[PDB]
């Protein structure tokens, strides 16, 4: 009865320390009073959070910092680059050829090109889905990464550089005021004036959302375009079908 | 200017952690809520404080736990063991022989045995000083070490033993009440009912104090017993002296 005791005694420490082992892709700022160290740590969480949503919409598997390495490389122009081909275009690309190869004297000939044009028009919607996820969700946050975030990192880097310079200036008894003011104004701008990312998430969920209803209400029309075999080919003299 | 910065940068951590490196001679009790862990830590400080005053009166150098090792060994009976010989007995032991060897036809013959009997009667006072420091200051605290402190350590040892037993009894869902009551009554007895050591320090300072005035007022009598040479041998026809 002592093994299952000692088995839970050194496993509680392993279960308690299972958090601080991963989820790191950048450095850490210099350890300033709690009014400024809390703003600097909140800036570090704001940096890791603003640089950890854009890894999520392009690939479909993002549980790891490999998607953050995929996010750290960035692209501004879309020139000489087409859309990525999706599942519904390829779900109808063969079926067009299968419908013109199978046979026209059969009720599948009024049926396979209906599903083929259905998949080929969900193909343009999924071509739109990769564009509305990359133009209003990937683009302005990336331009804010290479915009004022370099200015914020520059002002806090010169803050942490010249803080030790004024430590040298004040500790010998007998560039930090203006730099700390611009840095603290940038930190209070990215904490208090945070009306930049509520709209980004609230428009990203609408940009994902307004494709699902369109392709659903287009796939509802396939039962109307395909409803002739429970009404006209149901009464066929060759075979009966499902009503 | 960066060396004296880094020199006073890594040295602040060494100056901040210069306390928790020594002053330990026993173990530590098991880490219970703050009402009981604070009483257990107060019991640990009460144990280290009650077992760290008796090291101080016998030896004259106690800055270290070597005096605590000298304090951990304890003695009850004083049988076939005389007093330790002190400085004033040995300050007059030769001077008796020097006075009976030097010469009686000289005013030092009325002077050296006066200082010799002075040092030989400070000798009995310092023989008394080792007894009043070992009988009312060393003895009852040592009898309290091997008295109810073993009972306190036994009740808190069975508390910390059967606390994990009732942890085993309560964590498996679907001897500690009475033991914790006797233990908590002993901890609240050694915190709240602490009218045991005010009298010990208040009598130890009187036991040290009432030797100093006795030997001072006895050494004041040496100027009266030795005042005949500024009055009778001052008017000697051989030589004059100091008045």
């Amino acid at each position: 009865d002592f093994n299952v005791k000692k088995l839970a005694a050194d496993a509680g420490t392993f279960l308690s320390r299972a958090v601080q082992f991963t989820e790191e892709k950048l450095g850490q700022a210099e350890k300033l009073d709690a009014h400024l160290e809390n703003l600097l740590s909140k800036a570090e969480c704001t940096k890791i959070w603003t640089e950890k949503i854009m890894k999520q919409t392009e690939v479909l598997l993002q549980p790891n910092p490999n998607a953050r390495i995929e996010e750290f490389v960035y692209e501004k122009l879309d020139r000489k680059a087409p859309s990525r081909i999706n599942n519904p275009e390829l779900l109808g690309q063969y079926m067009i050829d299968a419908g013109t190869e199978f046979g026209p004297g059969t009720a599948y000939g009024n049926a396979l090109i209906k599903c083929g044009e259905t998949q080929k028009r969900i193909g343009t919607a999924d071509r739109e889905l990769i564009q509305t996820s990359a133009l209003n969700f990937l683009t302005p946050l990336r331009n804010f990464i290479e915009g004022d975030y370099k200015t914020i990192a520059k002002e806090r880097k010169l803050l942490q550089n010249k803080r030790l310079d004024l430590d040298a200036a004040k500790t010998r008894l007998k560039e930090f005021d203006r730099q700390a003011e611009i840095t603290r104004l940038l930190l209070e701008g990215i904490s208090s004036t945070h009306a930049h990312h509520l709209r980004c998430l609230n428009d990203f969920v609408e940009a994902q959302m307004t494709y699902y209803a369109q392709c659903y209400q287009y796939m509802l029309d396939l039962q109307k375009q395909l409803g002739s075999f429970p009404s006209n080919y149901l009464s066929n003299n060759n075979q009966t079908s499902v009503t």
